[PDB]
């Protein structure tokens, strides 16, 4: 049975190879078991320095979510996270605005809705709008990585045409698509 919690299922992967793009990180995820798992209940991570994959930097980056880590990974040069689960959204129009170092991809109901397919120092992109056709728990997944140096990841979402944005957190996240009461 899968744990029901108000968050996404988190997996962390580290590597001593260079992560240059989304393909490289997804290949890392498919290559092995997660180096750690966690509950992603407050998806606003970092900012920090001196490589996410070194020392306790992952714990610092994950902050409020670090207390759910399954283990303390050893050192790597490069690393990233894969989050998957569900997000409660009412039918309507939305767009992401993401602050990140390095890149990332977010999908909703299997369709990319926010993509940065390269390394970058901290940058904020306002992404194109997408529609939700039916109110309820939408499938969501995210990948983010750090090739080294600084690291930050804060996807925010707007329901009102970019006037206000919110962090994805325990108010609307579900690990399985059932209603969490945690
Ligand atoms: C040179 O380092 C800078 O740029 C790279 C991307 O090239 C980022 O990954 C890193 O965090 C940032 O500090
Ligand atoms: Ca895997
Ligand atoms: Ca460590
Ligand atoms: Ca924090
Ligand atoms: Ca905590
Ligand atoms: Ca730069
Ligand atoms: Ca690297
Ligand atoms: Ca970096
Ligand atoms: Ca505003």
């Amino acid at each position: 049975p899968d744990s029901l919690f108000a968050g996404l299922v988190g997996e962390y992967y580290g590597t001593n190879s260079q992560l240059n793009n989304i393909s490289d990180f997804r290949a890392l995820v498919d290559s092995k078991e997660a180096d750690a798992t966690f509950e992603a209940a407050n998806i606003s991570y970092g900012r920090g320095s001196s490589d996410v994959a070194k020392g306790t930097h992952l714990q610092e980056f994950l902050g409020s979510d670090a207390s759910t880590l399954s283990t303390d990974p050893g050192d790597n040069t490069d690393g990233g996270i894969y989050l998957q689960g569900y997000v409660y959204l009412e039918a309507g129009t939305y767009n992401f605005k993401v602050t990140a170092d390095d890149g990332y991809e977010i999908t909703i109901n299997g369709n990319p809705v926010a993509t940065v397919d390269n390394n970058q120092s901290v940058y904020t992109v306002t992404h194109a709008s997408f529609t939700i056709s039916e109110s309820g728990y939408q499938a969501i997944d995210m990948i983010w990585w750090d090739q080294g140096g600084d690291y930050v990841f804060q996807p925010t979402l707007s329901a009102d045409g970019g006037s206000t944005y919110f962090v994805l957190d325990s108010a609307i996240l579900s690990s399985t698509g059932e209603t969490p009461y945690t």
